[PDB]
């Protein structure tokens, strides 16, 4: 087992799960089993608890964990299946240590940071890298370890403190450590002070970096690099640089032309791991897709719109699933990718009189748009607005997609203008008045992997074809509220079928409206199973229906 | 345990549906026929008794000849085809009557030889037992010309691989017991990048404990890059097929868009000595059927022949090596071509005669045999 | 099916003849004692009938203190010995109690552990299966502390040598047949030159299927000459025990008259890494028992610690190996001393606890149990 | 008014017959009123005619109707009684419109079998499907249709028909399609050619199947499934299998696991019946017991062998009523049976000189059994063998059982060994010679549900306590000999008293004798009134009486 910490820096915004996810990937193009853990200095248990205000949105894992985003970074580059395991957090290791003492399994010995609790984080990180994540059996080879918060903040001290023991509690050669670090331009001059500084601070807690990798918003001068490579241990070629380049599918190759696997293959010893025949050609093979994939960003021209409606757009970090899984579907039709952020609540009638001038904004991205989307996210905020969205998407003929939130929005505004029930509406805000037209209701989550089984009539619709025609799909959900199941066949019988349900019944998962080019939406997060090579069914439909193409998409995916 | 007839039935009126009228009803079951179920049969189609014909649920596919004549159907086709009308010379029935008499033998010895040879098969997909019929068939001539029973261990070559041994170690543990009991070893060809490490092992085994070995087509160059792997000592020499990529210069295989159907081996002038030179009766040529498109790097090939690793055949240009015959091991072989498909019930396939033989012993006195 | 008792009642007048007076009188015999045979027997001589003591062929010799105890034979001894006499503080009669309760636990798990571990066990005369009765007895208490049952595979060492396969064909293809189906291996130790190339190949087998791996005594000197031999590629290198008449300067063993009893090993600084040091608790030295007048020659020493095979440990000088750990291999480990001396019952050899953890998988979490 | 069709296959011994009776009692455990009709396509009125050697016993209702085995299957696992018109037959239909057209009821019309005969059929169906079958008032709230034979044989071919005709003749939602059809299995892939050909056959009658009830040696493959659900209609939930396992008590378990209910629910609109608060009780309490049973099959392991001694037992389909009577009682004992077969005329000293195999063999398996079942059937084949069993059963005092011909071989054993009448002999087949010892002598026959007195002094008896120590006793009745009335007193004073009579006397119809521990027999068949939680109280007396417990049995009974 071989293990790389990514770690650091002077800033918290400084971009480690990018290169982390990278650099795993790179170790993945050798053939190399790879697997990755994020840690995190906060207290919470899980990203679950937390608002979608801070730290992005959580990620769900096929166990239900409600994890970090980091770890969507990681199974999108990787191919990887992550566990609630893989994301450690200070909440998390402090609440194992506490219950543990509670118990007793430290035979009445004084407990400390050091040695038991940087022993437990010691045998977290050796017990979650041997769990098997590929679909093969066999254990990883490489784990990245990503080092949250930055260091010498004292949230992160029983980590840093973990982490130098480890570095002989497994073998040198075994571990090695990048350093991502901070290094700003002023007056056109690449300042170097604050990555000295940042090289100390890994000193003082005894952690050597093996390569430093700077973040700026130019091509390090060889100047900066020699006044880095002359402060640190490091030599020329172990300061790394990654670019302020838009696209982050670019830096897998910024990286390997900056010869940063050629390095790493010497001081993790990565030639003394055996591999077989079809691990090195699997292996090969990912690069040259890695390298087609990229060529076609640089080489596509040919712009598809998608309007993105939702709350607190201003914070694009809450959406990056989203974000990533509409990218990976406009690479796979071969388009270049516009998103429109539309904050909901402005394309409501309020907004012509508080703020004029946001209004017309909202409804011109909106209507400028090839194809829609309606996220997700919990909270009462501009739902009217995510229904005006859908009205329009359903009245103009134009692609449609709800994820969670926004397929209940489609059903209630279904209800609202093609059923004629002007007041029907959410069971989640509302139910102080006790409404009869509930077309949400509470049915304390479901989270996770689970399987949508498709209605049996369902063979017509553009999403089942999308999912090859298979008659069952594994997704991952996560929701306190569904579709009222009393409403549902007047829903069914007014055309916008409900094609997919839970095993059980009464539990609505996927719906496609008869009489409209894509018109879909979906209870679970198809966001959450993309990847790049292999992008989410139901985003890879509403990005050929914008383009045009759906039916040659249909009938490649019947090969 | 009642013998239903209804889906022959159903069949019969399916032929009469399309103008087709059956002359013989051929039946397969894990039975002989009750008197009941023929008649259940030739009272509801125009067939009398003697043309409900059964074939049994036997192992032996060589046994149906017999089993049809037993059941008298030449006796109808020779009346229902008027077969007295085709006119013979005495040659024509003394060739005709020999050959029926032969096949009484080689029958007559599948009844009566008891003292099995074990061959390992080593490949992909071994489940799909009829992916390797040609080679089953092969083995079981040269089994019967040996006079001893056959059996074949079918060896999953990826369940020899190491990661097997974390994955399901049960797997590991049954495949590699079956590789190490067997008299011989078979490496049979099929294209794809599954399991050829096995293989490679499988070729690694097979050269160290003296074991016989034969490599047909991806078997052949499975046994060159174990050799170089080994016992040149090169440890990354491997395959054009699916590394090149990266581009490595240790290539042991090269493409050289097929080569295909009946082509001439010359033997090179050297290669008196082998094994599998005097099984082919010490001939200067071999005609044999081709198909493949990757082929030995001839620019490695002095280094193997310098080593013991004889490419004891050549196509008429050379560059394209075909047979070779490891100098130092009782029988390790490889061929290019399939020897399979020129394997004929009384005259077995001649790599294939030498591997049986050698598994069993007696390889001189087949020598000694073809020498007449 | 009678329980004659003849041979007894002469073996209790020799007794009384040199004025030997029996107190309990010791059955082995393949059932039951009958009431009549123990009748017979207490009728004879002076014992009770509660002094005939049985002892059954049962294969676990750990039942037999309960079967003594079904018997009530303290319960005589108590009396007869008058041990209540006998001062005891409450200290003793808890850490005695608290023994009794362990032994009812360990004899439990035999009776319902199933999921069988196999060792292959490779030696010299391994048809004296007493000659092996420390490691079998390790191993038994590897296997209980694993909660797991144990079969050992016998492996004669000669009979994996490929001269085997032309003497007795047989005794070759079911010794490695033996071999590929262990899900680990030991090397138990023993002097003399017979089998060492079939040890030599066992450790071979062991390191490239990644298999795990003890090799005791001579077994660590084998795994030396082996990665010598095959990893270094020293094609000659070899015991100096039995070519020295010809002065070969490849030596893996030298001479160092015997180093016997009690030693400590050191640890060397940079092991932290080994599961065999994590198995001794990460503590800096061991105390085992030793007995060898041959060892890895220390010239060599860094061409094997800088391929991958650590010297773990050696003697308080140096010069003198006693634990070696293969980097890159999930347990394959070998040993100067005898770790099998120092196992008991409870505390088995941390060596062993190992290899029969390795095997069955959860080596980790039996490193995790023992930094508690 | 609901149908569920079940139908065809490729082969005539499909076992159709067990998957009816068991998707009817998945329909009960929902609290439904159930019924069923058996269509045979041959020109029998009735199985009564017809000898036992073919299709099995024939079955006796209590109307005296000697119907189709079938029948039976459904009585005793729906708990129903059936009449002589829920067997329809060829000869039934064609013997009905052709008297009708005789009778002129068409008006005068040419008569055809399409629309007349056909419509005539669905007239049966619609009249038969509404006579109340269980013990309360109400009409069935599904009826099962088995269609006999198998589909495209042109015997069935009025019916295929009819059937097509009566899905719309009655609604779609209340009528579906079962195709129960062969998978074989050869080299170990599962072959599905002759499904593919049976389900064509199907669509060129108009027949449209709900579901696919695969009947293999073992579980389908995914791809089994998967290529059989794309060539037709079904969903892959509705191809069914069921296995060779041998309880056929099990079946509609496993049909439950395979999620057939929650089909049909649907399929059927089976929440759109009304059902009371006592019918969704009774209907649950039915699915625990039989939860129950089967789990005692599981679990039981003491075995209880019963000799069964007579004609052409290798035809195991002509003694099926006993069988499962003996199962029932086996169960509510919680013992495992065995039945040993015994050929009734290997028993005979002629068979020691013609085939000593043979002789020795039957022997063997009568000196083996805890106990003794003589099972009725004509025919003066094995009779002596049958009363050397009944010899060997009264003197070594094994527990004995005589079912109709076997309790007038009881009386003749009796007579020949106990009253020491060495030629006393049924009047069956020696009355060409006029003998006066007659034990057996005619009284054209007595058939169907008929009242037995016990007689006055008979409280004593195993027997009269097994049936509760109640005065009169209702079973079904089916000979035309009976025991000489004349001779009836010598018996009764030696001890073999006729427990049981007519209510006009001199017609026997019970015996138990003084001084056995379980020596009885019966003139009715104790088989056809047994259902699995209340078994035929005569076979509960013997299966006990095997075991021990015969006591502890009739203590049960008197509470
Ligand atoms: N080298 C880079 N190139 C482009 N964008 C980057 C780069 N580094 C960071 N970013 C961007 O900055 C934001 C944060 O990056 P990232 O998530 O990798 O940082 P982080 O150290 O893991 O932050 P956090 O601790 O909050 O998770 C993301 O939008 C990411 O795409
Ligand atoms: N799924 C099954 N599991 C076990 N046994 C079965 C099954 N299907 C059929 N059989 C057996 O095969 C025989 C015939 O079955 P069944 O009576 O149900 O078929 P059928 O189609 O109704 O035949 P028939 O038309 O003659 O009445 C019986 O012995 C029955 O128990
Ligand atoms: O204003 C002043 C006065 C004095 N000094 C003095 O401090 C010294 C250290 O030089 P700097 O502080 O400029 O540091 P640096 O250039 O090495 O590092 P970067 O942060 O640019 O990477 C010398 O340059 C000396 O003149 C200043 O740096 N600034
Ligand atoms: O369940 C039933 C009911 C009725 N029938 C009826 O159909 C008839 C045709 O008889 P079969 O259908 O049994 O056909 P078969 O025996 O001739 O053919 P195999 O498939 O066994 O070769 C008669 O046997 C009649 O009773 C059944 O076959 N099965
Ligand atoms: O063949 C003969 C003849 C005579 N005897 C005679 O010797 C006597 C002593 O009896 P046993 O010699 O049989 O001795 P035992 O049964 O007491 O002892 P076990 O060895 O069975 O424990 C008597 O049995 C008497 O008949 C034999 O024992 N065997
Ligand atoms: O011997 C031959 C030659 C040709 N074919 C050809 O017929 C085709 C149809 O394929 P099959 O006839 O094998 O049918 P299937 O596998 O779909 O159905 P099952 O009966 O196994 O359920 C193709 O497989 C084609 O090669 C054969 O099937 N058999
Ligand atoms: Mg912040
Ligand atoms: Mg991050
Ligand atoms: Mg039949
Ligand atoms: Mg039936």
């Amino acid at each position: 087992m071989k293990y790389v910490v990514v770690s650091g820096g002077v800033i918290s915004g400084i971009g480690k799960g990018v290169l982390a996810s990278s650099t795993g990937m790179l170790l993945k193009t050798l053939g190399l089993k790879v697997t990755s853990i994020k840690i995190d200095p906060y207290m919470n248990i899980d990203a679950g608890t937390m608002s979608p205000l801070e730290h992005g949105e959580c990620f769900v894992l096929d166990d239900g964990g409600e994890t970090d985003l980091d770890l969507g970074n990681y199974e999108r580059y990787l191919g990887i299946t992550l566990s609630r395991d893989h994301n450690i957090t200070t909440g998390k290791i402090y609440s194992h240590v506490i219950s543990r003492e509670r118990r007793g399994d430290y035979l009445g010995k004084t407990v400390q940071i050091v040695p038991h609790l940087t022993n437990a984080i010691q045998d977290w990180i050796q017990r979650v890298s041997k769990i098997p994540v590929d679909d093969t059996g066999l254990e990883p080879d490489v784990c990245i370890i990503e080092l949250g918060g930055t260091v010498g903040d004292i949230e992160s001290a029983p980590f840093v403190e973990a982490l130098r023991q480890f570095q002989f509690e497994v073998g040198r050669e075994n571990f090695a450590l990048i350093h991502v670090s901070l290094v700003p331009v002023i007056h056109g001059e690449q300042k170097t002070k604050p990555t000295q500084a940042a090289i100390k601070d890994l000193r003082s807690l005894g952690l050597i970096p093996d390569m430093i990798a700077c973040r700026c918003s130019e091509e390090l001068n060889r100047s900066t690099i020699d006044k880095i490579a002359m402060f640190c241990h490091v030599g020329p070629e172990q300061v790394v640089n990654v670019h302020d380049v838009n696209s982050t599918y670019h830096v897998p190759l910024l990286l390997l032309k900056q010869h940063m696997i050629d390095y790493l293959h010497s001081r993790l010893k990565l030639g003394e791991v055996p591999l077989t025949l079809e691990d090195k050609e699997r292996g090969s093979q990912l690069l040259t897709n890695w390298e087609n994939m990229t060529k076609n960003l640089d080489d596509s021209d040919d712009v598809v719109k998608i309007a993105l409606v939702g709350k607190y757009t201003n914070l694009k970090d809450s959406y990056l699933s989203v974000t990533k899984s509409l990218e990976h579907a406009s690479m796979k039709c071969r388009r270049q990718l516009e998103i429109l952020w539309v904050e909901a609540s402005n394309l409501e009638p309020e907004t012509q009189e508080v703020d004029k001038n946001k209004f017309h904004d909202s409804w011109n991205k909106l209507s400028s748009a090839d194809g829609i989307l309606v996220p997700g996210g919990f909270g009462t905020r501009g739902i009217e607005g995510m229904i005006l969205a859908a009205k329009w998407a359903r009245e103009s003929g134009v692609p449609f997609l709800g994820v969670c939130l926004g397929l209940q929005v489609a059903a209630i505004e279904f209800a609202r203008n093609v059923i004629g029930r002007p007041n029907s509406s959410s069971t989640e805000f509302l139910d102080e008045t006790l409404l009869a037209p509930e077309d949400q209701v509470v049915i304390t989550m479901r989270l996770g992997l689970r399987p949508t089984i498709f209605q049996p009539n369902s063979e017509w619709s553009n999403i089942r074809k999308l999912y090859g025609e298979v008659n069952e799909v594994h997704e991952r959900h996560r929701h306190r509220y569904e579709i009222n199941p009393k409403i549902v066949n007047d829903m069914e019988s007014r055309g916008f079928i409900f094609v997919g349900k839970d095993e059980t019944g009464q539990r609505c998962e996927i719906f496609e409206l008869k009489g409209h080019p894509y018109y879909v939406g979906t209870q679970y997060h198809p966001e959450y199973t993309s990847k790049v090579l292999e992008p989410s069914r139901p985003f890879w439909g509403l990005v050929a229906a914008a383009s045009g193409t759906l039916g040659e998409v249909i009938k490649d995916i019947n090969l």
